[PDB]
């Protein structure tokens, strides 16, 4: 069976003259050096070394195909990479969302049935405009969902003004990609975090922003509003697997919203939701929480990613086959076993049936 | 049949409850004209809600209630018989001593622990105790107050919270504290207080009751908190150190595998020669020094632990009294307590050996519960 990578990243040529352009975080510029995350400023300021360096594996499609031969993947869903348009203003995101989209519709085209993506849109922008760009792109070649930030528009994923939003996308059929980026804020990593490198934002900032903005989401009854949504978690959603028995109780435990009328006995429960319209990446690295994953979810719901570009090698050969990919390549076997129809469904048949790539 | 035991159930002594009274400032107990029971305000997220009570006499109730089952012996053990338990392991709940000034707190703290002790000899073999520690004062002063510690019958361990002396867990001025505990051969039970930063929680987070603070802050919290320990080398430095994590190590078991990819692949890291051939990776500490309760409420959590730190180092806990049933009337075992005694079964069956260790024996072993 094809092997289909769903959580994958590049950064179009246009897309980086943006960030050589910029001032503040994001930003690229050479010491070229990547600087996308808050917890990388401390690093940036005693540079002006910072952040992650800028590789051809962000912005070359030779590479990527490389990448997918030499680390047995036939199929990739390429999305840009956070930060996407959040920074831009109101007037110029739908213009720059357009253009990028675009790019990556031709990219695809350059290979044929090993390509298709997830777009980026302009949600600085009105939600007039986001809904016109939601149009534009589900009529783009290779396009097969959007991907989205925690932050939706500004005001996190249960703003009421994001509603629409979620609603057009949901009636496109386009599949929703969640990602996190913007982590917990660096306080909270304490003031050696320096002397842990990039770990403990990217260990656990960022499937824990994941976890918050679902949870507020689920809180809020979006999903109840919008029942055709359907959502596909970065980093096996983040902890929600091993955290939802956690929020049910509290849920059912909470004095304030059972005696206000918030918990009715007939509440579809985060279980439900999980099964019904929420998808998860295996991005975890571990058949521990791999499995923690499929019993949430169920193994029809899981699919492959591997978050390339960004973990590289270190000390081996960039272009041979990346641990980061082949973690859990293992974590899939480890779990459910070599040559069965779950090792199948969850490294590419998942994809292909919800995508509708065959 | 047999011994089930409580290793996460928490008392507030009446003293401790007067110095609450006392406070304008959260941590405080509050009574309100509208309620007739007092109210526990504890956590940072609670302050607008504090705030908007204290201006307006229609606004909710803040905080949760201060019901008579924090202070009571007596329903402490009441609850023990209804629902089916033989030992608990009793602690002081958050936020312990932390917010004492320096020069009082030692002398609070032999105080509190001295009266634990007490409370424990009321039930011969059906109490021990988890001792709180005055880390607000200096160094030596917390060395003094493990040393009167070591002393006190039916003490079994230490509980704490994230901030140690003020700094975090990393803090190498906490390190004589972690060696002096080890040293004593005192688990160290970490638990959850100080969360994140409400802003996290967004513009609406006043709608959703506690559910983000309890069901997220305090695991992520209690992640972050050891996640640094084990980068500073805490678990290294300090080779006989046993830590106890409140709520299956908050998220650890499901990240285990995200922190030791994200340590190979970091450039700086491998490049300054901090992920050396011999390093003890967490999977190692989590079998080696780390041991979880069982308050995740699903097999789906319990599994995960039991994977990452193995069925002989999982421990059954309620969390008792802080999730008391909603509904008047109610009769038998609280369902709080129940869905972990589910868990359990539903994950490693009914009447297994595996089902006695988490319910008790491996309680019953590393605690020398007799
Ligand atoms: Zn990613
Ligand atoms: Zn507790």
């Amino acid at each position: 069976p094809v092997v289909v990578d769903i959580h994958t990243h590049m950064y179009p040529p246009s897309y980086i003259a943006m960030l050589e352009k910029r001032q503040t975080i994001p930003l690229v510029r050479t010491f070229p050096r990547l600087i996308l995350l808050s917890s990388e400023l401390a690093a940036l300021d005693a540079a002006l070394l910072p952040g992650r360096p800028l590789s051809t594996h962000f912005a070359s499609l030779a590479q990527k195909m490389h990448f997918m031969d030499t680390n047995g993947i036939r199929v990739s869903v390429i999305s840009l990479a956070n930060p996407w348009f959040d920074f831009l203003a109101p007037d110029e995101a739908p213009g720059i969302a357009d253009a990028v989209n675009a790019e990556f519709s031709d990219m695809c085209a350059q290979h044929v049935g090993r390509l298709f993506f997830f777009a980026a849109l302009p949600l600085s922008a009105p939600v007039d405009a986001v809904k016109a760009s939601i149009e534009r792109v589900k009529n783009l070649k290779y396009c097969r969902g959007i991907i989205l930030g925690t932050s939706g528009l500004g005001k996190g994923l249960d703003d009421p003004h994001l509603l629409p939003v979620f609603e057009a996308v949901a009636d496109a059929k386009l599949l929703v990609f969640l990602h996190p980026h913007y982590g917990l804020p660096n306080e909270v990593y304490g003031p050696r975090s320096e002397e842990y490198g990039h770990v403990l934002p990217l260990a656990l900032g960022f499937p824990m922003e994941t976890t918050i903005a679902v949870a507020r989401m689920y809180m809020a009854g979006v999903f109840d509003h919008v029942r055709n949504l359907q959502m596909l978690l970065a980093h096996s959603g983040g902890t929600l697997p091993f955290l939802a028995g956690r929020i049910e109780s509290c849920i059912v435990h909470d004095g304030h919203l059972v005696k206000t009328g918030k918990v009715p006995k007939d509440r579809r429960t985060i279980w439900t939701v999980l099964k019904e319209q929420i998808y998860l990446d295996a991005v975890i690295y571990s058949e521990v929480g791999l499995q923690a994953a499929i019993a949430s979810s169920g193994a029809d719901r899981l699919m492959f990613g591997t978050d390339h570009p960004f973990f590289p090698p270190i000390e081996e050969d960039v272009q041979g086959p990346w641990d980061s990919s082949r973690l859990n390549a293992q974590a899939v076997i480890k779990a459910v076993g070599e040559g069965s129809s779950d090792a199948a469904a969850v490294m590419g048949l998942n994809a292909v049936r919800v995508l509708s790539l065959k």
